């Protein structure tokens, strides 16, 4: 189980996007049966693989789940700052032709 | 043992060369275990590996210790003219300054 966690790390780290979609799917499946520890790192990784596939709805809403019950984890915090910055210049671009 | 080379596919991909170094070492240790074919692959992936990392001696040896089982291998063929292209590049790059 703690192996099945490092293919899926591997996997949302790689730089091939299918890859990626399924270290997020092992990292889902891995989600209910983790500890409060290991739920709290699957979330996060999460929240980095669906970033890297410009999901940043999905991303926000599993680092905001986490920034909730960490309020202070500064690694969550400046996940979602790094998150905020990819939608701000996204919604400029989509604009630009009004 | 079929996904023990999944992991080590995925670490060789990846983006980072400490995976990559990691994933060469789960092959090396693989080799052996294997059956003919699946030697014949991890040879082709431990030469994608070490070529990645610049190790272009050391994946050299291997597409041609490939190549000398399989001649007509046409992936070990043009990754062992990739190995080539950088070696050359590279003795090119070196004596630059004389």
């Amino acid at each position: 189980k703690s192996e099945q966690f490092e293919y899926a790390w591997c996997l949302v780290r790689s730089k091939y996007n299918d890859d990626i979609r399924k270290g997020i799917v092992l990292l889902e499946e891995l989600l209910p049966k983790g500890s409060k520890e290991e739920q709290r790192d699957y979330v996060f990784y999460l929240a980095v693989g669906n970033y890297r596939l410009k999901e940043y709805e999905k991303a926000l809403k599993y680092v905001r789940g986490l920034l909730q019950t960490e309020p202070q984890n500064n690694q969550a915090k400046e996940l979602e700052r790094l998150i905020d910055k990819a939608m701000k210049k996204d919604g400029l671009l989509e604009v630009l032709f009004q």
